[PDB]
């Protein structure tokens, strides 16, 4: 009977929320218990959605949200017809405009030790990330964000407006600690 859940579910579209909860299960983790987890699933998410809204109609191919198995399928498929070396870790996305997946993060520390952590993660130097934080700031790899500077600018202030909602209603500090 949590009530990050019923935040999540009022502050994130119904799809959001519903490839979340299909995300989590599949990893064998509950939204209803883990709600802090949910929220940052749905924010992951939502961030994704809106940098493959950021291009042009045909620039990305959109790996997160799909089954684990079709998104395998359809990295797979990317690979074989561009000439990429599959990715160690499933990605987030592909650029057919820079011929790369890109790997997007968000953060609730900053920047930094989120971008070394996923960097020495993947460690396979080809893929792109890109990191964005709670509080504005953001990063991808070789200074190249992609995309321009008023998609991104419209992320960050959809990651300051979540982080107020939740502050407003006192789930901030919990859902930053974890
Ligand atoms: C309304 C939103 C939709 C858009 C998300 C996304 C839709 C789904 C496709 C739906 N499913 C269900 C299973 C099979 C399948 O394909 N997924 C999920 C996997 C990849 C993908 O495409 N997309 C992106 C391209 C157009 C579209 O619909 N979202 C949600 C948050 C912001 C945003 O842009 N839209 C559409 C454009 C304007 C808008 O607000
Ligand atoms: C391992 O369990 C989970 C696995 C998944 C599906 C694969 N997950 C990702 O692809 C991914 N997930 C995250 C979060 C914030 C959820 N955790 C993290 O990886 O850090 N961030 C990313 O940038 C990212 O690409 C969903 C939910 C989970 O709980
Ligand atoms: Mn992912
Ligand atoms: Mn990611």
């Amino acid at each position: 009977g949590s009530h990050m859940e019923d935040f999540v579910r009022q502050c994130f579209n119904p799809m959001i929320v519903e490839l979340a909860e299909k995300a989590m299960k599949e990893y064998g983790e509950d939204p209803k218990i883990e709600t802090n987890k949910f929220a940052a699933i749905c924010t992951h998410l939502e961030v994704c959605f809106m940098y493959s809204d950021g291009g042009s109609k045909h620039r990305f191919e959109i790996i997160e949200g799909r089954d684990r198995i079709m998104a395998w399928t359809v990295v797979n498929s990317i690979c074989n017809t561009t000439g990429v070396e599959k990715p160690k870790f499933l990605p987030d996305l592909y650029d057919y405009k820079e011929n790369r997946f890109i790997e997007i993060g968000v953060t609730r520390r900053e920047v930094h030790i989120y971008y070394l952590e996923k960097a020495n993660k993947i460690k396979s130097e080809k893929t792109h990330i890109h990191i964005f934080s709670f509080t504005g700031e953001e990063m991808a790899t070789k200074a190249d964000y992609t995309l321009d500077e008023e998609s991104r600018a419209r992320i960050k202030t959809r990651l300051f407006t979540i982080r107020q909602e939740m502050a407003s209603r006192s789930l901030w500090d919990s859902f930053r600690q974890s």
